[PDB]
């Protein structure tokens, strides 16, 4: 009897169950709204029937005893959007990521609603980065190989407010090699690691003592053949001191707060020696190209050792900077 006769605002997002005891059924069905169109194709085992199909917003269904009851009539809807891509190959330090079309009140609801499976298993936990979005990650980075499976259940879930899940959606990727990319200001060279070994070095330009390029691990977010790099985008208008308007080849984003690692012709004297940039690691065309073309979304850069502070964890792409007792607490509720 898990719906009431009469019933008004029943939600989807669960499925109808029936039960007995003592005894058995049946005997069980449900009808149809719509339309008419029939039940769940029913189930095991003895002692339980349940929906297979999920039901719609805004109809009557039929269901001893008989009942009959009508579901939730949502005021709004959010679609929830998923990265990384299905089928995807994603570096150690890609967090998963949810994102809704609308500022959530209930992020509780939303975090039950999003169901993680990974293979081997780890545990992970979720964060918000801000009203709109939510990540997931393990308090380490993934291990090489790693198969995540991520189901968005959110069609049925009232998220606070009169909002309700539009729709689901899912994805699986994959997590490949451990790329790991230092750039250390004692050493003014980025140094690409792989799985622990060194395969690349790279002298590097960073962000002069003015704007210098903050410490922290970063995650490789998109990379671009070539792109104007604009300075308002970031927050600072171009004709200010630190603003600036800039043709760049091969640049390769790893902060939304605009750090790129990118071709930079115009400082390869000072690449090994100076720190010219407003914050981006610049290095030479070809550097650039070869990081462009290995380093994947998800790959990691470290910054260490600059006069700058630290990148901040809600940046978009410095998720690992928050301390995972932190993390791991939360911010969906005190
Ligand atoms: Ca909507």
């Amino acid at each position: 009897a898990s719906v009431t006769d009469g019933a008004v605002g029943v939600t989807v997002d669960a499925p109808v169950s029936v039960t007995a005891a003592d005894g058995v059924l049946a005997a069980v069905t449900m009808v149809n709204d719509n339309g008419r169109p029939v039940a769940g194709r029913l189930s095991p085992d003895g002692l339980r029937w349940s929906t297979t199909e999920q039901l719609g917003y805004n109809r009557r269904y039929t269901l001893t005893r008989q009942l009959t009851f009508q579901t939730s009539s949502p005021a709004h809807l959010t679609m929830p959007y998923v990265m990384p891509g299905d089928g995807e190959v994603v570096g150690v330090g890609e967090p998963v990521a949810i994102r809704f079309d609308e500022n959530i009140a209930d992020r509780g609801a939303a975090e039950k609603a999003i169901k993680i499976t990974t293979n081997p298993p780890v545990e992970g936990a979720f964060y918000w980065l801000n009203n709109r979005e939510v990540r997931w990650r393990p308090e380490h980075f993934w291990k090489p190989g790693t198969a995540v499976d991520v189901a968005v259940n959110t069609y049925g879930v009232d998220l606070g407010e009169g909002m309700f899940g539009e729709d689901n959606v899912q994805t699986h990727f994959t997590i490949g090699d451990e790329v790991i990319a230092t750039a250390d200001d004692n050493t003014k060279i980025l140094t690409v690691r792989v799985n622990g070994e060194v395969v690349k070095s790279m002298p590097t330009s960073m962000g002069k003592d003015s704007t210098p390029t903050a410490n922290g691990i970063y995650i490789v977010g998109s990379r671009y053949k070539h792109i104007i790099m604009d300075s308002s985008t970031y927050g600072v208008p171009v004709n200010s001191p630190n603003g600036y308007r800039t043709d760049v080849d091969w640049a390769t984003q790893i902060s939304y707060s605009g750090v790129f690692v990118h071709s930079a012709p115009w400082s390869v004297g000072a690449q090994g020696h100076t720190n010219t940039s407003h914050g981006c690691l610049n290095v030479s065309p070809s550097n650039a190209q070869w990081f462009y073309d290995h380093v994947k979304r998800g790959d990691i850069v470290e910054v260490v050792n600059t006069v700058g502070g630290t990148l901040p964890g809600i940046d978009g792409l410095g998720d690992w900077n928050i301390p995972w007792d932190q993390w791991r607490a939360g911010n969906a509720k005190a």
